[PDB]
């Protein structure tokens, strides 16, 4: 379902482990630094994702987090198929450079993070009103409710 | 602007900090347990909604966190109004404590109960038939805002 379908994958900087989430159908971005990457950190990432937004399908890589049992299981809770198989690779290099724009107006990295997550959910680039991601994937969750 | 206002508020369980947030004009929650009640946690928790939802104003208490430094410029910086002062909040943390309760056992630690009360709670239907859920109120309050 376009709608429900996200693609998750880490990323790093500064040592660190970064867990992106990306809604496909409209590019809206949702990120955080996690302790380890993990299927234990990873599987209480997508639960609060999956409380919020209507979380259908995951795409991700191989990795062990993951392919794990635990987020199979917090999957199976919340009624999320999953997918192990473009856009995600993009997000995190865009999501990279924005961190960096604004690496120094923070202290640690994860309030960076947010304030790039912030940024690129807010903004836009179409015409004088065109639409930003923040924007698209409540305008299609909306239509779809309908 | 009914759209884009919010109250947050702290409530405990099992010597725990839960953060939680309230979108009024839907009945809308995002919760999460907080290592600690700082002003640092809260600022934490306030830029990640601000990036998910139209955050214009924020309602709490007069709350250490909430009147900190950190949150104040966490505000700013996401362009967010403050006002410090209503059965909203307090019932939520209500039934978010009771909908715990009832799925306490499923998770290993009250974090992840507390994800799945929030899940629940998000995803409910009144009488459980037809009408719209908390996470259907806000994405239609916010995309008929939109135009
Ligand atoms: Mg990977
Ligand atoms: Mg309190």
């Amino acid at each position: 379902c376009s709608p429900g379908i996200w693609q998750l994958d880490c990323t790093h900087l500064e040592g660190k482990v970064i867990l992106v989430a990306v809604h496909v159908a409209s590019g809206y971005i949702e990120a955080e630094v996690i302790p380890a990457e993990t299927g234990q950190e990873t599987a209480y990432f997508l639960l609060k994702l999956a409380g919020r937004w209507p979380v259908k399908t995951v795409h991700t890589d191989n990795g062990s987090n993951f392919t794990s049992t635990t987020v199979k299981a917090a999957c199976e809770w919340g009624g999320i198929k999953q997918e192990f198989g473009g856009v995600i690779e993009s997000m995190n290099k865009e999501l990279k450079k924005i961190i960096g724009q604004v690496r120094d107006q923070a202290e640690h990295l994860k309030t960076a993070v947010q304030m790039a997550v912030f940024i690129h959910n807010k903004k836009r680039k179409g015409g004088i009103g065109g639409y930003s991601a923040g924007e698209r994937i409540v305008d299609i969750i909306a239509t779809d409710i309908q």
